[PDB]
């Protein structure tokens, strides 16, 4: 098996404070014996469900609690059990960050919330809202100086302003309703968008590239959060940390991330993990260390957070967070995440509208969901012959017309296709929950061989439904959703960017049509 026993790998993100986590690593190493490797790979929370998904990667990894519930889905973590004393030393709200489905899935260590961070010495009064700070950056302008600088590559950053006037990610959490192109996220990123086009920012700007005028004295604020805060210290500019400008009179609402701690399911070192995060992390010295090192905002441990709570700059960020809203950890988040990134640099850019943009990201936010409701309703109805009586939701003529063309053409595709599904359906050993994980490898290859083009997706599904009448007369009918889950992801993990391209389902309705 993959992982090493007998020694701690730790990944976490190149902005925390990794060097100190790695002195805490000593001191677990000095205790036990064990040694602690902690690196901080490139676009680590992408890497660690690929890799962990063969049963590799680090024994812990460390990262915003969004990303949990797709890793806790795919079975990726160990679920945690801390005893009463130690889950009473966290902040109750840190620990509903980390459970999913009824279950700890991972440590809270601290909670982040992005604010306004400005240079005291050029802007004493910093603006109460974003409608000031055009004729700010004229002003600042005049004097060699901008108004502010911010990461535009990472929609972390620019969600803030998008949810002020009413952008959301999944109504409070309603999987249905997704608010990305709704009349307040398109105000939101138009403002943005008209900073740009007016010279006051530029769509090119990363992380590197803000935190560096920030801490030269160039620009005049930043939008960044704690761990930003060292690297500004060492600079010397005089700096203060603030609640985000308003925007249409409303607070922005930064998204809310709980850093944890979570434990690879494939670890042969379990034991040694809820150890060292335990005893030697989630303690007082511990946090400490990492703190010293780079900031890590409120943290979920009660003793250490009555100290730090003091500091003007974490009443701030609590001020922010408050504000805000704590990201949800459902399983979809990671794509919610990747159109939303999109959506915002292609309208940065000008290589789409804003009304295009977030239309490419509200479909690609809400593919998942629409592409299961659409395959598990046609495999239910075919292996039973009724059809589900629910409704669809508000956002559901397209499921509805996805649906009937599907049904409209898949009765040919499985009619034409009975005899060839037969002799598969008997090569293959289906008789229960255990072999439908095992017809994901099967048919993500069949599937991905071929071309891509609506007609194979019909036979995928087709052959899908095909199955589940079988499953039906087996007296296996609780297999139907799991292969409808199984199907869905499929479908959707390989051909997310040509689904997007093609409008989604309401693009299959039209070529059918
Ligand atoms: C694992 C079962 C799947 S998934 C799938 N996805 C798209 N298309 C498929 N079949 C067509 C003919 C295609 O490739 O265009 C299949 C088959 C499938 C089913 C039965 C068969 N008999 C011979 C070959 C074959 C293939
Ligand atoms: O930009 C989308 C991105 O946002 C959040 O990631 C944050 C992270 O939480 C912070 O700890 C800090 O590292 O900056 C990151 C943004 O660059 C989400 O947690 C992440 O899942 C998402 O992709
Ligand atoms: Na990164």
């Amino acid at each position: 098996m993959k992982i090493e026993e007998g020694k701690l790998v730790i990944w976490i993100n190149g902005d925390k404070g990794y060097n100190g986590l790695a002195e805490v690593g000593k001191k677990f190493e000095k205790d036990t014996g064990i040694k602690v490797t902690v690196e901080h790979p490139d676009k680590l929370e992408e890497k660690f469900p690929q890799v962990a998904a063969t049963g590799d990667g680090p024994d812990i990894i460390f990262w915003a609690h969004d990303r949990f519930g797709g890793y806790a889905q795919s079975g990726l973590l160990a679920e945690i059990t801390p005893d009463k004393a130690f889950q009473d030393k966290l902040y109750p709200f840190t620990w509903d960050a980390v459970r999913y489905n009824g279950k700890l899935i991972a440590y809270p260590i601290a909670v982040e919330a992005l604010s306004l961070i400005y240079n005291k010495d050029l802007l004493p009064n910093p603006p109460k809202t974003w409608e000031e700070i055009p004729a700010l950056d004229k002003e600042l302008k005049a004097k060699g100086k901008s108004a502010l600088m911010f990461n535009l590559q990472e929609p972390y950053f620019t969600w803030p302003l998008i949810a002020a006037d009413g952008g959301y990610a999944f109504k409070y959490y309603d999987i249905k309703d997704v608010g990305v192109d709704n009349a307040g996220a398109k105000a939101g990123l138009t403002f943005l968008v008209d900073l740009i086009k007016n010279k006051h920012m530029n769509a090119d700007t990363d992380y590197s590239i803000a935190e560096a005028a920030f801490n030269k004295g160039e620009t005049a604020m930043t939008i960044n959060g704690p761990w930003a805060w060292s690297n500004i210290d060492t600079s010397a500019v005089n700096y203060g940390v603030t609640v985000l400008p308003t925007f249409k009179g409303q607070p922005s609402k930064p998204f809310v991330g709980v850093l944890s701690a979570g434990i690879n399911a494939a670890s042969p070192n379990k034991e040694l993990a809820k150890e060292f995060l335990e005893n030697y992390l989630l303690t007082d010295e511990g946090l400490e260390a990492v703190n010293k090192d780079k900031p890590l905002g409120a943290v979920a441990l009660k003793s250490y957070e009555e100290e730090l709570a003091k500091d003007p700059r974490i009443a701030a960020t609590m001020e922010n967070a408050q504000k805000g809203e704590i990201m949800p950890n459902i399983p979809q988040m990671s794509a919610f995440w990747y159109a939303v990134r999109t959506a915002v640099i292609n309208a940065a850019s000008g290589r789409q509208t804003v009304d295009e943009a977030l239309k490419d990201a509200q479909t690609g936010s809400e593919l998942y969901r629409q592409s299961l409701e659409i395959i598990s309703r046609y495999l239910r109805e075919q292996a039973t012959g009724a059809a589900d009586t629910a409704p669809m939701g508000a956002s559901g003529a397209t499921s509805r017309k996805a649906l009937e063309t599907l049904r409209r053409v898949g009765d040919g595709v499985q009619r034409n296709h009975e005899t060839a599904f037969q002799g598969m359906l008997r090569k293959l050993d289906i008789k229960n929950e255990d072999d439908v994980k095992s017809l994901s490898r099967v048919m993500i290859h069949v599937f991905s061989d071929g071309v891509t083009n609506w007609g194979r997706i019909v036979t995928l599904i087709s052959f899908g439904a095909f199955v589940a009448k079988h499953l039906k007369t087996i007296n296996q009918e609780s297999c139907i959703e799991p292969l409808a889950e199984s199907i869905t992801d499929v479908l959707v993990r390989t051909k997310r960017d040509w689904l997007v391209k093609q409008r989604g389902w309401d693009g299959f309705v039209e070529f059918f049509h």
